[PDB]
């Protein structure tokens, strides 16, 4: 598999457990840190990086009833500019550019109570496809199924409901959505961190998946695997493989990688494209900081940057 080896520019540091990087539909860069802790307590952070200086601004420290959230994973709104953020300890929330946030769900469409998630995705239909490895959202004691299979995937709809679509992971993570050329959803990707698994299931509608398949396989041995995950413009999909020191490159129908990047750092976390360009943002936990190298090509759209009243 041939490796390509881009220079890495150091973006930003300090940020514990350095996740979820997203673009706003104002082009303001964010990053959560959910391994922040306060006296052995969760009180996970959302900031705003200043990209020319790189200096943090906290936006949010959110916490519900005292319980303190470990905010995980992002997507940009495309109707408002607000973030929709995967939370292990929260679940779902909303984030407004002002810090404020409010918590989504704290039971599904069945009734089941909420399990804290990792990250998600956002179709271009407006579905939110979210992973969730964390068992149920506080008050409950905070659990994770890196060991055991107890880890979900859920379908956040257009008319706001919370629907689970599936379960019995070994800790599902990044979490991508294929689309066909004319925009229509039609494959749904989710990685499963410790088993080097990436998994795919046809999009047949809204919260409606069918046929799941070992869609692709993550190299090495080393406690990690797939963390996050985003397509470039031609459907690629770029894979941070935690504990590896690659972010791996599979092609539109993938299986094994066809092109690995090395990393100046072990454990990439979560990644994302800046707008319009070749740009991508690595989130890494050796060092606990943010870089950024130049890739092949431009990203796939997010759905932050359609247009709800587009004409093409
Ligand atoms: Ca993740
Ligand atoms: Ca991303």
């Amino acid at each position: 598999i041939p490796v390509i080896e881009p220079l890495f520019t150091k973006v930003t540091e300090d940020i514990p457990g350095a996740e979820g990087p997203v673009f706003d539909k104002n082009g303001d860069f964010y990053i959560v840190a959910p391994e922040v802790e306060v006296n052995g307590k969760p009180a996970g952070e959302i900031l705003r990086i200043d990209l020319k200086t790189g200096k943090k601004t906290v936006i949010c420290k959110p916490e519900v009833n005292g319980y303190g959230g470990i905010p995980a994973g992002c997507q940009c709104d495309r109707d408002a500019n607000q973030l929709f953020v995967a939370d292990m300890r929260l679940g779902l929330l909303v984030v407004q550019t002002d810090g404020t946030f409010e918590e989504i769900a704290k039971k599904d469409s069945e009734g089941r109570r909420m399990q804290g998630c990792n990250d998600c995705a956002f179709d271009y239909e407006g579905n939110l496809w979210i992973t969730a490895p964390a068992g149920e959202v506080a008050p409950a004691d905070y659990t994770r199924s890196m060991q055991e299979k107890f880890g979900s995937i859920y379908c956040f709809t257009t008319d706001g409901q919370m629907i689970q679509v599936d379960t019995a992971f070994q800790f599902p993570n990044g979490i991508a959505v294929r689309h066909m050329n004319d925009g229509r959803p039609y494959q749904l990707i989710v990685a499963e961190t410790p088993t080097k698994k990436l998994w795919s299931y046809d999009i047949k509608g809204p919260a409606k998946i069918e046929n799941k398949k070992v869609w692709g396989h993550i190299p090495g041995t080393h406690e990690g695997g797939a963390d996050g995950m985003d397509f470039d413009e031609d459907n690629n999909l770029l894979v941070a493989n935690w504990g590896s020191s690659h972010i791996e490159v599979f092609g539109p129908d993938g299986g094994q990688p066809k092109m690995r990047i090395r990393c100046p750092f072990e454990k990439p976390s979560n990644l994302h494209f800046k707008p319009q360009t070749k740009t991508i943002f690595v989130t890494e936990h050796e060092n606990n900081a943010v870089w950024k190298f130049e890739w092949q090509r431009n990203g796939k759209k997010q759905y932050c940057e359609t247009l709800k009243f587009g004409i093409f």
